[PDB]
């Protein structure tokens, strides 16, 4: 399949794998949210001037840990730890 | 780890898009448009989510030229999920 194609299907696989373990299977836990983060993306690190911004997303999802996410914000956490984490936005203002 | 090569390709299909000419942080909506039609060309609407795809779509075209950062680009690839993937053919 096409490259985005790929993509976009794991990011479903992966969505599915965690909300789909038990209960509602559209949604996840922030706690589970955090365990598919680091799990699923343990070598992703931030880049060199985004330390603390990302210190205090991870910081929001233990202390919010039984607050529900959908897909599509898990989908937006993903691209977050992109802003942080993908030299790409390193100059991103 | 797939999703570690999944979401590096998510940026990648961004950076090829947004690298075009001027701010390489966004993107227009009608290049929008134009990535999802392009590098989803596979992908269509379940049944009985054609007219918010058809909607989406249309959207698009009536402002194309305002932008689009890089958040709101991987919004819309979740929308297109939702359009179009049946793991969420009961999802409200």
């Amino acid at each position: 399949a096409r490259p985005l194609e790929q993509a976009v299907a794991a990011i479903v696989c992966t969505f599915q794998e965690y909300a789909g373990r038990c209960g509602d299977k559209y949604k996840l836990a922030q706690a589970e949210l955090k365990e598919l983060l680091q799990k699923e993306l343990a070598t992703w690190t931030p880049t060199e001037f985004r330390e603390c911004d990302y210190n205090k997303f991870m910081s929001v999802l233990d202390t919010n840990k039984d607050a529900e996410v959908d897909f599509v914000e898990y989908v937006r956490s993903l691209a977050c730890l992109c802003l942080y984490c993908h030299e790409y936005f390193k100059d991103c203002p």
